[PDB]
């Protein structure tokens, strides 16, 4: 036949399946896109005027400490030693981020030694016990004090969730986030870095295959019925939104959305860092991305006297906005269970599989979207495709 | 015969032109080291409370731009992904280092912008002009300003050189020590790492080889004459010290030496980071490092309660000291071109080259020990053991 497997959507979930499929198997894969591009929302782009990679669904950075997947991507492209860093913007300050020793003398006005920091974390913290939180306000107080709380993580939770932080659940915060030494390294996994020649073209690489074709522009549900007529006995991975497969039978999914302002400046250096977040109630965004210093290596390339920011906020997606992360609400996550059982039924009397962010009402970030993908291929598809 | 070539000494310089003449042009080589190992002042050694890697010639980091020195040294030792930072004390207080935006913002007291940073640099230093400057505190107020040199230059250089900065020479600083971003790494260089297993393995790796003998706890003026008398025409690379080697008939030539107070602490973290720079004149020593966060890497063969720590202090080099760092008076400067006649006349008359950092007077990083070594191998010595 013309395929032995279509897959519906191109982000990393998607991509990994027809990889493999393709390349162990030997099968033919069609991948089916809405978009006018693959990748997902982990696609890059040039700006137009200065040329410097940048993105339109969120700045993605890489890390893992999951050793198959590190081997996996690094099949498809090269990773530069790139390490994210990030400060945090509060009352005029840029302070040294996480907290750890740097924010501590920063914002306590003098140099404690990891013994002392872990005194005074004590000290501030001694007010509410975390086993008697019934918030999130009190949980983080419970852990790191008031004036910790109230300076870098009030407004700036306010900010993403829309809500104040005493109406949400005090199971959001699960452990310290203080580190006793001068650290600032903000991921811990690993493994580490961006692709050296961009997102667009790591991803373009994982669909770059003989056996795999790939129609972009393409919406699953108005191609359906004639693909299926085509090999009916191929099997479908979908990774589309679960909710919308069903016709919304149970009801829509609520999520989160972003809106990004990004702009062109007239200056080389706009803040001299990739990620400034702005922790205080004043300002309508929670962070600027300067995606220049995303590639220091790249900076002869760079135009010496113009920058690209953007400037990110947060809300309640609503018709017609990208759906990005799951809010999860107890009513939310009663009709996903109700979802689960027509999504396996599906995959029962329908040969579809359901995987991926959209696919699974779950976010993913792009180690574990592969690692996700990995074992639905080992796990489920590999039978079915015999 | 038994050996096709002495070298003198086993520093890197040492090291590096032995292996090479081992391996790559297949010929015996005897290496004379004074001290009871190998490796030079690069040698460094387990601690034998704690286990943890520690230096007592000096704290030894790794750094180059250098590719061939680069994949030269990867044949004998891999390198961790170690980069290195540093933090300033001053006046209670741990600042970003080296001057940058983190810096300005801790130390002015607010946020500076890239653009807006230049401009205070512009206004702090507009008091002298550079062109204009008869010492070094006067270079240095002509480059970053009063408050800024007074605050993190003015003391610390006072105990390294142990003499007042208005009483050395305005040529000590070439360019602007500012940055104006928030990037601290402390070296510039492509390369970076520190040995996976520690330096004497890495040095040991490279002196170990079927064509290579070491003798050790071996002076080479107490040997010399029988070991020549074995095989007159086999020729010696010397990495001594130079006056020595002419029996100080010029002089003694001028050192900086260091003091270093190593303690074993009852905490687990001291510092928090590997180098504190003790910026404050009421500290008599320059900074203070931490062994253990050399190589995070092995925290878990790390004791949890013990650390061990280093003070560094620095003075003239007088008889009995080890001599680290070349004065370079003009005096000093006078007797070294009168010795390196001796040295060129040495050369024609009796086969002897001279390297090294105690060999020619001038201080080495390792990298430059190495490219030094590899020159004089492919320029001089190829040809002398034809
Ligand atoms: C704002 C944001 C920031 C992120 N930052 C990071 C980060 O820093 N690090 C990290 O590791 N991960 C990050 N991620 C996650 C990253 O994007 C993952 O690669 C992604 O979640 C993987 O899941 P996926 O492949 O299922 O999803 P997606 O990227 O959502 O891909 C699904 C694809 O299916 C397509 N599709 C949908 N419906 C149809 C249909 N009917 N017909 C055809 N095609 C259809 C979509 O157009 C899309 O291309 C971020 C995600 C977001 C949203
Ligand atoms: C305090 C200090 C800190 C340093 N920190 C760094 C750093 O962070 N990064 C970096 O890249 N470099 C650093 N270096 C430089 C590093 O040690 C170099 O590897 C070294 O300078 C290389 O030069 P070398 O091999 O000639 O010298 P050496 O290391 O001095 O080796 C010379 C050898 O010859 C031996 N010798 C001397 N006289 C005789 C004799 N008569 N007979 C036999 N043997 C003899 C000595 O015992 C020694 O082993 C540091 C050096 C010092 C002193
Ligand atoms: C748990 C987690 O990592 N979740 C995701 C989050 O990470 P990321 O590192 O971006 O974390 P966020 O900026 O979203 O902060 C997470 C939470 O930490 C608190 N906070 C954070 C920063 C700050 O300055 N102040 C403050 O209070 C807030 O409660 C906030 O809601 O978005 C990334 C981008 O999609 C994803 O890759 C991550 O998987
Ligand atoms: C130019 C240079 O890199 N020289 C050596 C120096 O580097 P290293 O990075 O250790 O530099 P130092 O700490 O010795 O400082 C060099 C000079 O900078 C000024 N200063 C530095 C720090 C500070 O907090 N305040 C201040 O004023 C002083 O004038 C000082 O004399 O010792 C290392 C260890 O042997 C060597 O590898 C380097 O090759
Ligand atoms: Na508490
Ligand atoms: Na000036």
């Amino acid at each position: 036949s013309d395929f032995d497997l279509i897959v519906v959507g191109s982000g990393l979930f998607g991509l990994t399946v027809a990889e493999r499929a393709a390349s162990q198997l030997g099968k033919k894969v069609l991948i089916v896109e809405k978009r006018s591009h693959l990748g997902g929302n982990a696609y890059s782009e040039a700006e137009p005027e200065t040329g410097i990679e940048i993105h339109k669904y969120g700045a993605h950075l890489f890390h893992t400490s999951n050793k198959r997947v590190w081997d996996y991507v690094n099949q498809f492209t090269a990773f530069t030693g790139y390490q994210h860093r990030v400060f945090a913007m509060h009352n005029g300050t840029a302070y040294q981020f996480p907290m750890g020793l740097g924010l501590i003398n920063q914002f306590f006005g003098r140099y404690y030694t990891p013994d002392e920091a872990r005194e005074l974390i004590k000290e501030q913290s001694a007010e509410i016990d975390s086993k008697d939180a019934t918030n999130l306000e009190e949980k983080a107080i419970s852990l790191i004090g008031r004036p910790l709380y109230e300076a870098f993580i009030r407004d700036y939770t306010a900010k993403q969730w829309q809500t104040d932080p005493k109406e949400l659940p005090a199971g959001n915060i699960t452990r310290l986030p203080v580190r006793y030494n001068f650290d600032n390294r903000y991921f811990n996994d690993t493994y580490e870095g961006l692709p050296v020649d961009g997102y667009a073209q790591w991803l373009s690489n994982m669909a770059d295959h003989e056996n795999i074709e790939v129609r972009l522009d393409t919406d699953w549900f108005e191609v359906r019925e004639d693909l299926r007529a085509q090999n009916p006995e191929a099997p479908v991975v979908y990774t589309g939104p679960l909710d919308r497969y069903f016709d919304y039978s149970e009801g829509h999914l609520g999520w989160r959305t972003l809106d990004f302002e990004t702009e062109v400046l007239n200056t080389g250096d706009f803040q001299g860092t990739p990620v400034m977040n702005y922790n205080d109630a004043e300002f309508p965004y929670t962070r600027i991305h300067e995606f220049r210093h995303f590639h220091p290596e790249r900076e002869d390339r760079h135009p010496k006297d113009k920058t690209v920011i953007m400037k990110e906020y947060s809300r309640f997606a609503e018709e017609g906005d990208e759906p990005y992360y799951p809010i999860n609400t107890p009513s939310d996550r009663e009709m996903l269970f109700k979802y689960r059982e027509l999504a396996d039924a599906e995959t029962e009397s329908g040969k579809v599989y359901f995987g991926g962010r959209l696919g699974t009402y779950q976010y993913l970030d792009m180690h574990m979207a592969i690692a996700s993908a990995l074992s639905m291929f080992d796990n489920k598809l590999v039978d079915a495709l015999k």
